[PDB]
């Protein structure tokens, strides 16, 4: 509190937003030689600062004042703009600051109070839920068929779980474990038990079939995956009495099969870094809904996750970030040193933890761009000392994208996925392949030879060059390759390559079209970083719009599309995604993710003709005890 910084909104016009910044040295004595940092995530416009010289790397922003002093109770001021439509959240303004200053002859630092920006223009609307009935079933995704009688069954801990199927093994434990965490309700093994899992092989991947008898439980499935499913729906349509010991699931027949083959939810964890305990437990909430993908975005420009044992730098160095680290603090904690990662010991405890929740791993290496983190961590392979070329990425960054005229950086991609690929079972790795900078490489010695000799003329088509090295690479090791939406355009990668499509479903069947698998994951609605409503508290980002729990619902995925259309083939299925520049604690995340995340299961399990708005919002009524218990800090949906 001895330091404080205001920032307010002084102009919004079209594509303009000009900034007042107020620094206050409220201390009892003179500031010299002193310097203000913070973080903020807009790009500053370096000709719109009026009285210092700001430097930005990143969220990462330096201002040097034009005076060496700041005497005590004394303010300095500084604009700045930035190519904005109007400032909506608090979170828009600087999440964090601090000073660097000497007293006498030593270097001293102190943490500065942000206040929270001074918006021009917040939303006046408000997004709202109606009031809702409990359902009495309540059921995410809802069943694509469940038929419900009057009687209800109810059991107690010895009525026996019995199993004719080695393929129901891994669902069964599962269902035991779950009752024990969430309820510390205790089922043993029986072969003469009332719940029964018995094979069905007409049924077919992921299908099961789940029957509630007065005195019965029997589950149907073809598959593993079906079982578990079924022990999905099964923890959510049991109700547990605290007055007894027992348990009660009402009478019904339940058939059911998943809509889309891949149902995935992605995670960030190069923005910040989240704890295994955390990763585990968000990926046994997945199976809750049916989700079978958790794609693991391991690797960014903020970031590295994944311990590479034959470039220990690559966590030495950049799994860390800081003052007196190499890599610059990004977001938060600007004051320490942030960061850690996964062990390979650590990543493949929670490889078979998934494994035991139907749950596949996909790991994400990202090349060309978003490597800032590995170009520090590798600077005698990776850089290029005569390359003036200059470039800035979408994140503000002018050093960040690997060279491919660089032995080393076909060095480091082919170390870390012979690594990568020989600890991750699925077959299927994540590339990144976002598209390069502008400009980038143009000012290269090393690129400018390579371009000669490879005949090419824009050097765009060097994207292609490394990206095709990699998808070989990746075929030699047994994989297939994944990228996302940019990877399509130009001559980059096979028609082998799986698509993320992020732009809109029309350009992701117009992927599919041209011989591309593809997967769904839009930004208008599947981004779970967006903010949850129009008011100016609620956390989260805004720049694709703001995804309020109703329009997460309304996203009905290939809603146009006949059923019998051939292209519906190309569509792998869907994901959600959790980025996370703003998110860095367990609390926040399962703010953003639920209940929003329940919303696209949903999308991607049930058929759009089982989907309604008022009847989703009562299962999500009646689902909420069971997020309370597990202690889930979801986002309340009636306040």
């Amino acid at each position: 509190s001895e330091y404080r910084v205001d920032l307010v909104v002084l102009s919004e016009q079209k594509q303009n937003c000009r900034f007042g910044l107020t620094f206050h040295n409220l201390s009892d004595q003179d500031l010299n030689s002193w310097g203000l940092t913070f973080a903020f995530d807009r790009y500053i416009l370096p000709d719109s600062v009026s009285n210092g010289q700001l430097t930005q790397i990143g969220s990462f922003c330096t201002l040097k004042p034009e005076g060496i002093v700041l005497a005590a109770n004394h303010h300095y001021y500084c604009e700045f703009s930035i190519g904005s439509n109007p400032f909506r959240y608090y979170s828009d303004g600087f999440n964090e600051a601090m000073i660097d200053f000497v007293v006498d002859g030593q270097p001293q630092r102190a943490q500065v109070d942000v206040t929270p920006i001074v918006l021009a223009s917040p939303y006046r609307e408000r997004s709202d839920i109606p009031a809702s009935l409990t359902h009495a079933q309540p059921l995410l995704p809802k069943p694509n068929h469940i038929e419900v009688s009057d009687h209800s069954f109810t059991f107690d801990e010895q009525a026996g779980v019995a199993i004719y199927t080695d393929l129901a093994n891994s669902a069964k434990a599962w269902l035991l474990e779950e009752l024990q965490r969430i309820h510390q309700f205790t089922l043993s093994s029986s072969n003469s038990g009332k719940i029964i899992f018995k094979s069905n092989p007409t049924l077919d991947e992921g299908a099961y079939k789940l029957k509630v008898s007065e005195e019965s439980i029997k589950i149907e499935a073809g598959s593993s995956s079906g079982f578990t499913h079924a022990c999905a729906t099964l923890l959510q349509l049991l109700k547990r009495d605290e007055a007894t010991k027992t348990m009660e699931a009402v009478c019904c027949s339940i058939i059911d099969s998943p809509r889309f083959r891949y149902r995935g939810m992605m995670l960030d964890c190069a923005r910040h870094f989240h704890s295994v305990e955390q990763v585990k437990r968000l990926i046994n909430l997945l199976a809750h809904y049916k989700l079978n993908t958790f794609h693991w975005h391991l690797t960014d420009d903020e970031g590295w996750r994944v311990e590479i044992k034959s470039l220990p730098q690559l966590t030495e160095i950049g799994a860390w970030r800081g003052i007196d680290e190499t890599i610059e603090p990004q977001y938060t904690h600007l004051s320490q040193r942030y960061g850690g990662f996964y062990t390979q010991e650590e990543i493949r405890d929670v490889i078979a933890f998934a494994e035991q929740r139907g749950i596949t791993i996909i790991p994400e290496i990202d090349v060309p761009g978003h490597c800032r983190a590995a170009i520090k961590s590798l600077p005698h392979l990776l850089i290029e000392a005569e390359d003036t070329t200059e470039y800035r990425s979408i994140q503000h960054y002018n050093d960040n994208v690997i060279n491919p005229a660089l032995p080393g950086s076909y060095e480091f991609i082919d170390k870390v996925l012979e690594e990568i690929a020989a600890l991750f079972p699925a077959p299927y790795v994540h590339i990144g392949a976002a598209e390069v900078p502008n400009g980038v490489w143009s000012k290269s010695p090393a690129c400018q030879a390579l371009m000669e000799q490879l005949g090419y003329t824009d050097y765009k088509e060097l994207q292609g060059h490394f990206l095709r090295h990699a998808e070989d690479k990746l075929r030699k090791l047994g994989k297939r390759m994944l990228g996302w939406e940019e990877a399509q355009h130009g001559n980059k990668v096979s028609k082998d390559t799986v698509i993320y499509s992020w732009l809109s479903e029309e350009a992701a069947l117009n992927c599919a079209r041209q011989g591309f698998d593809v997967v769904l994951q839009p930004a208008q609605t599947t981004y779970l970083d967006m903010t949850q409503d129009y008011a100016p508290e609620e956390p989260g980002v805004d720049w694709a719009n703001p995804l309020p729990l109703e329009k997460a619902y309304n996203y009905e995925p290939l809603a146009e599309v006949p059923a019998d259309d051939p292209i519906r083939k190309r569509i792998w299925g869907i994901q959600t995604a959790l980025w996370c520049e703003i998110i860095n604690n367990p609390s926040r995340m399962d703010y953003m993710i639920f209940p929003r995340l329940t919303a696209m299961a949903e999308a991607c399990w049930t058929e759009k003709q089982h989907r309604d708005w008022t009847d989703y919002l009562s299962r999500l009524k009646g689902h909420l005890p069971l997020l309370d218990l597990q202690g889930v800090n979801y986002r309340k949906p009636w306040k």
